[PDB]
């Protein structure tokens, strides 16, 4: 009874080559990149997010694909579904990344921090931080990796008052909103430090007290079998509005079986039927400026009947 929502830019002036920082902890931190690259290869699904915010999709050659998945995401359109790939996000494949012949190639220090020194022999490499809360640091590093400071500045100032715009027509300070993701086994629930936080947090809707914890990402419930027969307490959850994705197909067919628990049913967002089903693409693993917009047009139903 859960409601189903879901969810080429110009380079600055310059010689053709550009400096470019890495994350802190890289080996070297400078890194020389084109102003042009043709053939991108893209190691992060944040990164890959914001290649298609700047327009820039069509010179992706290749994306590493998310861990124990065999398709490329498909929130960002059909050209980045096609995309070959190059092994996973936590273990690429060097000689398909070379088979690719790029010319730029992005990842981040947060998932592949070994392989930096034989991806930089393939092709210039600029690494980013850890996706996550800090995905509009991470988007200023992939401006500056595509000679791209100034779009992607624009891209951050727009958002900024998207965001802020969204949250005042529709009183967002006035909800406390919850953030839920189901695995096959457990149940998460996410605190104010982590990707979709950050993107309430621009909105501006308040987080229930359960939820403002900044130490980890989130905590986690067991939600087995055996722990619902144990009397589980789901509290933690619980807010004005809840938003809830499911990490894998697995979660999603176990998903009505939390839903229709015991523990679950005490919600009182469950009572007023305001638990709502969001893509999992837009919410936890996409990280990026695409995604966060979707966050932000699932936003506008906090003050919905």
């Amino acid at each position: 009874g859960a409601g189903v929502l879901g969810n080429a830019a110009a380079a600055d002036p310059g010689p053709p080559t550009r400096p470019a920082h890495n994350a802190a902890g890289v080996s070297p931190e400078m890194v020389q990149v084109p102003a042009e690259a043709q053939r991108i290869v893209v190691l992060s699904g944040d990164q890959l997010d914001a290649l298609c915010a700047l327009g820039l999709q069509s010179r992706i050659v290749a994306a590493a694909l998310p861990n124990s998945s065999s398709s490329q995401p498909s929130y960002l359109g059909t050209t980045v579904h096609d995309l070959p790939g190059v092994g996973t996000r936590s273990a690429p494949d060097l000689r398909a990344i070379a088979a690719a012949h790029p010319d730029l190639i992005l990842g981040s220090q947060g998932l592949t921090p070994q392989l930096y020194p034989q991806l930089a022999a393939i092709a210039p490499t600029v690494f980013t931080a850890a996706p996550g809360a800090d995905w509009e640091n991470n988007l200023r590093g992939v401006g500056a990796a595509t000679a791209r400071i100034a779009a992607v500045d624009a891209l951050i100032t727009g958002f900024a008052e998207h965001a802020t715009q969204v949250g005042t027509k529709h009183d967002a300070t006035h909800f406390q909103a919850s953030i839920v993701q189901l695995t096959a086994n457990t149940m998460r629930v996410y605190g104010a430090n982590n990707f979709p936080a950050s993107v309430l947090s621009a909105v501006g809707v308040d987080r229930p007290p359960s939820q403002r914890f900044t130490d980890k990402a989130y905590i986690e419930i067991g939600t087995t079998a055996a722990d619902l027969a144990k009397s589980p307490d789901f509290s933690a959850a619980d807010a004005d509005i809840v938003y809830l994705s499911c990490a894998s197909e697995a979660a999603a067919e176990r998903a009505a079986v939390i839903l229709d628990s015991d523990p679950w049913r005490k919600l009182s967002a469950n009572r007023d039927n305001r638990v709502f089903v969001v893509n999992d693409q837009v919410w936890q693993t996409g990280e990026g400026m695409v995604a966060a917009r979707g966050i932000v047009d699932d936003l506008r139903w906090v003050d919905a009947p």
